[PDB]
């Protein structure tokens, strides 16, 4: 009713707002070079007029998926991004050069110059995210007969990022929130994915990624350590509880539509990800006045972590959208499978929504199933309603919304907020991303080793783009 139509409208707004934030024709970011995704046009309090590898990677992957689904007009935006990355990779910065750690640098100026002040650096998710976004585009180029562009432009760029991940995964750094110096689930999860799809891509182009192959299994091995028995620990080397939407993000950004409810990869429907889901969301129920009065079977406004004090610690549009997207993903998986399972690990999650929940296997034709799935859908939609309630009248999505009154705060028109909107809508409509090979990369080795593999680095120069038609 309100929701479906609001989403339809918001999706259009979200696409437009992202384009306005990408150089060099982006309406909100004059000064940004060609293909530079700006986090936000906000240049003062806060100053987000920079380009983050993470934000850009996430945004572009989203645009790539839209493109592959028929949004052909996004072609030049993607080409520009790729071209810009060829340059950025080579920018000498506080984290190093191309071959000596440069790839890990969190953000840059919109003009493609290094940001030299103090920052929580490096952030090792970046390279993984940029690689995943490029690989998707690379796959389309292969499928549509533009092998050369894939082999000579995309591969070489990806190869740099894959080498970095394989080389430093087992080293500390900052989390996606840029505040904890340690080992972060989100980072580890996206790094394992990148290596697996990086390897398949390498083969597709007639090359190889030996370092992708030796390291992926080891990253996976390590990933298991994040399960505490009741939830996913966001970070090692932290004094916090460990409950963080970092873990929801890790799950949705590594969702493979071909995968079952695999615990080893923390898929959306896995018992571990469902138990984690409740523990995370529940942590925001009594700390935000905006959540006052809601029951345990009701959607709530979700922040980053319960201990957050950034701008006082408020819910985030993207964190709230992620809580819904994980559910949309699990619905798709159960439906595709033709059953859902309730285990001791995930009982609390189900029991909060369907009080008659009991462990066992429920086929898609069973009454229990119908009852659970409707309840899950209503819950998932509830998170999206909170978003709709607090968005600006014209559809503007901010970074945060006030924990007490829901007013928008922090960076305005946050590009990441817009991409999160698109992906949650997509999943809601059963529009899923291409598979990354999870079905051949969920086996955990019997012994985890603290290791690395060094790949190879080489500077890429993009002379010209072939005249691609879509
Ligand atoms: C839905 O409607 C919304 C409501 O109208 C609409 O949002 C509005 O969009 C306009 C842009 O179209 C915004 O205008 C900008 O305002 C800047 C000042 O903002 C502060 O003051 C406002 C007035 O009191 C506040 O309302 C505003 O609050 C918002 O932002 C807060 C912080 O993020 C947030 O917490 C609040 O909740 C609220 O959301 C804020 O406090 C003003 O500075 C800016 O001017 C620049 O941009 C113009 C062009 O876009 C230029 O002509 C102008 O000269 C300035 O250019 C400089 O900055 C640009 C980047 O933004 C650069 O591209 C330029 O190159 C240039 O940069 C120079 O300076 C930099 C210094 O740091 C430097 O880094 C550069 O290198 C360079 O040297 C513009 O006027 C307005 O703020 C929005 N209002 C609200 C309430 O959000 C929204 O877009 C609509 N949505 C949709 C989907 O349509
Ligand atoms: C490089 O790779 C190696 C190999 O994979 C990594 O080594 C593994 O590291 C993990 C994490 O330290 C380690 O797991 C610990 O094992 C201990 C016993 O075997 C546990 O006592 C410890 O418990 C913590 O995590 C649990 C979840 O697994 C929680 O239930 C528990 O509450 C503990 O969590 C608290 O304490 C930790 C302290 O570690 C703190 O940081 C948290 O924030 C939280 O407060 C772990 O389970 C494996 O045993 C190691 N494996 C091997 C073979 O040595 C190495 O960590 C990698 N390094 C980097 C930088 O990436
Ligand atoms: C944008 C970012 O802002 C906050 O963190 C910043 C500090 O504001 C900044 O001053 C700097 O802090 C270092 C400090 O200057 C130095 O004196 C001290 O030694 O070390 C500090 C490093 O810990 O850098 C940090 C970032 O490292 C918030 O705490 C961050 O959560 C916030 N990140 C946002 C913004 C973006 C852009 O969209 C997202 O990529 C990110 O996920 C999100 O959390
Ligand atoms: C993930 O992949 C492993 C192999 O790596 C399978 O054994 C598992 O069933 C799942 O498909
Ligand atoms: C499943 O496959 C992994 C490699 O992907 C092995 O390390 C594991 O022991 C199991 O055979
Ligand atoms: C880390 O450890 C593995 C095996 O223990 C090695 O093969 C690798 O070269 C690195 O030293
Ligand atoms: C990654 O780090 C390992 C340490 O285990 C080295 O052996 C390897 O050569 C690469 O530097
Ligand atoms: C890791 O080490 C290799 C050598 O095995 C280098 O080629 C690479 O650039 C990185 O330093
Ligand atoms: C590592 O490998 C690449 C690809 O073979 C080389 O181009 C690079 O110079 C380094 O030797
Ligand atoms: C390493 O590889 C890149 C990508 O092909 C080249 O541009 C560079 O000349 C070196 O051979
Ligand atoms: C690869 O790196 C070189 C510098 O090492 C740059 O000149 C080139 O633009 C590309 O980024
Ligand atoms: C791409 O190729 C040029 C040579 O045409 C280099 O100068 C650049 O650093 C990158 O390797
Ligand atoms: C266009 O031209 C430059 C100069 O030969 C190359 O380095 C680049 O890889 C592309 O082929």
């Amino acid at each position: 009713a309100t929701l479906d139509s609001w989403l339809s409208n918001e999706a259009t707004v979200a696409r437009t707002a992202i384009l306005n934030n990408i150089g060099a024709d982006g309406a909100w970011v004059s000064g940004a070079d060609s293909g530079i995704v700006v986090a936000s046009p906000s240049t003062d309090n806060p100053d987000y007029f920079y380009t983050w590898t993470r934000d850009s990677g996430l945004v572009i992957k989203t645009l790539v998926d839209l493109f592959r689904n028929g949004d052909t007009d996004l072609l030049s935006t993607i080409e520009h991004y790729i071209s810009s990355q060829a340059i950025i990779q080579g920018v000498s910065n506080p984290s190093g050069d191309l071959s000596s750690g440069g790839l890990g640098e969190p953000k840059f100026n919109v003009d493609e110059t290094a940001y030299t002040g103090s920052w929580g650096r490096p952030q090792r998710d970046g390279p993984a995210l940029r690689a995943t976004a490029m690989i998707g585009f690379g796959q389309w180029l292969l499928d549509n007969g533009y092998t050369s562009a894939a082999t000579e432009i995309v591969w070489p760029l990806v190869r740099n990022d894959l080498s970095y991940v394989a080389q430093y995964w087992n080293q500390t750094g900052y989390d996606l929130w840029e505040e904890v110096n340690g080992s972060s689930f989100f980072t580890i999860a996206v790094q394992h994915r990148a290596l697996v799809e990086g390897s398949a891509f390498a083969t597709a182009v007639g090359s190889s990624c030996s370092w992708c192959d030796s390291q992926a299994p080891q990253i996976l091995c390590y990933l298991q350590s994040f399960w505490t028995g009741s939830y996913i620990l966001a970070n090692f080397d932290s004094s916090r509880s460990g409950k963080d939407t970092n873990t929801l993000l890790g799950s949705i950004h590594t969702f493979d539509p071909e995968a079952g409810c695999d615990d080893s990869t923390f898929q959306p429907c896995s018992p571990r990800a469902l138990a984690n889901h409740k523990e995370v969301v529940d942590s925001f129920r009594s700390i935000y006045t905006l959540n006052d009065g809601l029951s345990d079977s009701e959607a709530v406004a979700v922040g980053r972590y319960p201990e957050d004090s950034y701008y006082n610690g408020n819910p985030w549009f993207l964190c709230t959208l992620a809580a819904a997207e994980q559910l949309y993903d699990a619905l798709y998986q159960w439906d595709k499978q033709g059953s859902l399972e309730i285990t001791d690990v995930s009982l609390d999650f189900f029991k909060a929504l369907y009080s008659g929940a009991a462990t066992g296997t429920y086929s898609s034709s069973s009454s229990t199933y119908s009852s659970i799935v409707s309840a899950v859908k209503t819950f998932a939609d509830g998170f999206v309603s909170i978003v709709e309630t607090h968005a600006a009248s014209n559809g503007s999505l901010s970074e945060q919304f006030d924990k007490s009154d829901g007013d928008e705060l922090s960076a305005r028109d946050l590009t990441w907020s817009y991409a999160a909107l698109l992906t949650a809508n997509n999943r809601r409509n059963s529009v899923v991303p291409p598979s990354w090979g999870e079905t051949s990369a969920s086996s955990v080795p019997g012994t985890c080793a603290a290791t690395s593999a060094s790949g190879t680095y080489s500077s890429v120069t993009v002379t010209s783009w072939p005249s691609i038609v879509a």
